[PDB]
């Protein structure tokens, strides 16, 4: 019950040429396009209320303050916590994770302690647990994937075990497409005394997301992939545990009392925002969760689940090619040319108009696991059609046919 | 030599009234309002060239990618630091302190050092300092102020010793406009074998900064107060400093090799940079830089010393108002009125339509040295006139008058 047209009406980003041919953007996991709802709430605060927040002693620093924790209320809601104390505004779900990894593992991590990752992690959610084992003496773990890169939560209950602290694990993987059993695996966290960290920027932007029903202690997300602009994200964390604490960073507007050698904190959520915050891109961040609002997660989801299930189809009618993952997925395709390097492809596509990934995609321990240098992706979001995945698969089979003839020709 | 009606043109939030009066802004220390330049800066990016950076794989990825390192460039020249290398791109000033304390003090820092720092320094030059003298049983000190509220090189020669590892200080107090001497300062830390680091947040935005004859070792700003977009700002730190030091935060963008539990970082500037960068705020502070680099930073000091020579007799010319800081001074003024708590100065000033800040401006230390709880703080940019000034002394005098009628009134 979307209208794609319509969507695509509001995305100026998407109605232009590059190289000759209309643009054909299918690169959303490393970046979303931002619709003019959100373009124009960043205008409005520069041209009409920009200044300083938490203040209120003029006018437009009411009105800056009443934007930005106003869209502090809107990512509540976004994500079902339950008070606005748990919601961090942070620069996005990198600086989210590491600040679990300084001011939570860091803190409670004894030699003997394991933390548990998994082999499909993106770095992100990799080296703060690197890091914070190494300075405490602790162990990494990782729970082993399934030939079509799923997590067994059999595996989850044999690499979890009751010296367990941390569970780390991606909501969505921006490689394979798995959407993890995160519920299930809060509770095997739960059982064995641990909490789990949650890695959602793959899934915020694509699916509702409900941190109640999920259970999750800490959960993370990045501004920029779901239509809001660059350098913002957000940290949920459970309040009792957020309350316990210390901050990841020092400075004004995060504290309380301030003497010559020892100081006092803000309560929540501002004890861990240090500093002038980022105060524009917060509230487009607002703008971008009511503009998927409006159109519904459900929805956006649903159509996500047609251009994924219709995009494997036509893979599967490609010789040569390549698919990694599973069968239900996120809305992506990370896959290889037999015989072509990913960068030749993503480098040729791009001269069809046509935007992808090509590299390590941040995850090179998958990429070992799939036993592989490198690949090429394409991921999708709410302005993408079924006609671009046909421009895509027939330019992978002209692409295909190209470096074929090239070899042909140098046969010679 | 630079016209302020052409330059008010540029600032669209400059145009309009509050409370029925013509807005005057006169709050650029706690923000700065940002030209047409910057803002549409944003929006073409957004509009147009939106993607990921450092893959140059596909037309956009390649155009954000020469943006953002572009502004990169501009950030090296506008403070004339030696190399790209030595920029690192952060969330603000505060950021960039916290990055030092913890990569720089936290690992260089035994019983017996010293971190030295002034008793005039912000919130975001003290809590750093603090946490990190605590995590590392080292001593904190406090150069003293003399009676105008100004740095004696004398008393630094006194406070820093042989043991002192780190100085750390305001370039310009955004409470006093004090100007402090910084370069001499360096040259007192390097004969006792310290680093000098520089908060130049408030410096930055007014006046040519110049890394090479300041000989400073790390020097920190925020783009919000210069005209730029909120959310970023820049560590600049001595090359042969920055490649002993640790990163501060982990993940993608910020390695070279990822195995199971251990990494290698890239390197400089990006080993300072996990995770997706402030893509659009960074190339929006660039745009800053060559609209301040067009007006000139020399012409700006010069237009705020008028202010500030202007606003400082205009002050003495009204009674019972007094003034902190010494006669010398960056374009502010902060100050009391006898009997009238700094807090309703600014209320009723807003009435007026006048944009002012009141409370401890995160310098408690400041303001027991200065024996006050709080003050009241007018302060100056490109965009600000003689005429916003006697509007301001004006509204002193009507808000003097009025508090004095209704307490005579209130004598019944
Ligand atoms: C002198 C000074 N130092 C530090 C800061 C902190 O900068 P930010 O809030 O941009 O991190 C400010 C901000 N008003 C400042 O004026
Ligand atoms: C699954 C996943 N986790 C973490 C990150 C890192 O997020 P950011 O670069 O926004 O910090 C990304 C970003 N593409 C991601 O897709």
């Amino acid at each position: 019950h979307m209208n794609i047209t319509d969507i695509r009406e509001q995305f100026p980003i998407l109605h232009q040429q590059v190289n000759g041919h209309d643009l054909v953007y299918l690169d959303s996991a490393a970046t979303s396009q931002k619709p003019r709802a959100v373009i124009e709430t960043l205008d409005k605060y520069y041209n009409q209320y920009n200044s300083n927040v938490h203040r209120g002693v003029h006018t437009l620093g009411t009105r800056a303050t009443d934007g930005y924790e106003g869209a502090r209320e809107k990512v509540r809601k976004f994500i079902n916590a339950k008070s606005m104390a748990e919601i961090i505004f942070t620069k996005g779900t990198t600086t989210s994770l590491n600040m679990v990894a300084l001011s939570y593992a860091r803190a409670n991590l004894k030699p003997g302690d394991e933390v548990v990752i998994t082999y499909m992690e993106h770095h992100a959610n990799i080296i703060p647990w690197q890091q914070a084992v190494k300075a405490t003496g602790a162990t990494l773990k990782y729970i082993p994937l399934q030939e079509d890169g799923t997590i067994s939560l059999e595996d989850v209950r044999e690499t979890v075990t009751s010296n367990t602290k941390i569970v780390a694990v991606s909501h969505v993987s921006n490689v394979l497409g798995t959407v993890n059993p995160i519920k299930e695996m809060a509770k095997i966290a739960h059982d064995n005394g641990a909490v789990i960290v949650v890695d959602g920027a793959q899934s915020t932007p694509h699916m509702k997301i409900d941190v109640q029903d999920l259970d999750c202690d800490f959960f993370a997300l990045s501004s920029h992939k779901m239509c809001g602009p660059t350098g913002v994200g957000v940290l949920y964390g459970k309040k009792a545990l957020l309350e316990n604490m210390e901050p990841a960073e020092f400075g004004g507007e995060m504290i309380d009392f301030v003497g010559l050698y020892e100081s006092t904190w803000k309560e929540l959520p501002w004890k861990f925002e240090a500093g002038t915050p980022i105060i524009a891109g917060a509230i487009g961040l607002g703008a971008a969760i009511d503009f998927l609002e409006e159109i519904g997660l459900d929805e956006i989801s649903r159509h996500e689940h047609k251009l994924a299930a219709y995009a494997l189809e036509r893979f599967r009618q490609l010789d040569g090619v390549t698919v990694y993952g599973p069968e239900e997925r996120a809305g992506l395709v990370t896959f290889n040319l037999d015989d072509v390097h990913p960068h030749d492809v993503a480098t040729v596509l791009d001269a069809e108009g046509i935007a992808v990934r090509a590299g390590h995609h941040c995850a090179q321990p998958l990429m070992k696991w799939l036993d592989v240098t490198a690949t090429a992706a394409a991921s999708f979001y709410l302005y993408n059609t079924e006609e671009e995945i046909d421009k895509l698969v027939e330019a992978l089979q002209k692409t295909k046919e190209y470096f074929t003839n090239v070899f042909v020709d140098l046969e010679h």
